[PDB]
RNA sequence: AGCUUUGCGCAGUGGCAAUCGUAGCCAAUGAGGUCUAUCCGAGGCGCGAUUGCUAAUUGCCGCCGUGACGACUUGCAAUAUAGUCGGCACUGGCAAUUUUUGACAGUCUCGAGACUG
């Protein structure tokens, strides 16, 4: 059995997905974890 | 035991300039139709931000000459140099052949010599 979802379902999964990321590396070179890019 | 094809997720590489989102609405109970209408087939409207950055940037080393002190070698004007060494004083002097602060271009002949701008 499969669910399908929409064009709208896509950009919020894909934003919200991509933002969690993007902002955690941002305080990963903050804290000095990660070398400054 | 290899190969092929579809969807999603995570990355690297190339190109394109309108993208993205909606606690708002309408939409297979049919959104939208200039074309063929007993036809087509899925988003449309309204609103707001391409979204964060990076490049940052600007208003103390030599000689000679003179004076003199001390010391040594010898006769002392009661009186200081007869000669040598040590050092101080002088907006003193110093730079076109011999040797450490000054000359280049090329040819030929037997380290040297001759010539050619």
């Amino acid at each position: 059995l499969g669910v399908y979802l929409t064009k709208k379902e896509q950009k919020k999964l894909r934003r919200q997905t991509r933002r969690e990321a993007q902002k955690e590396l941002q305080e990963k070179v903050r804290l000095g974890l990660m070398p400054p890019p």
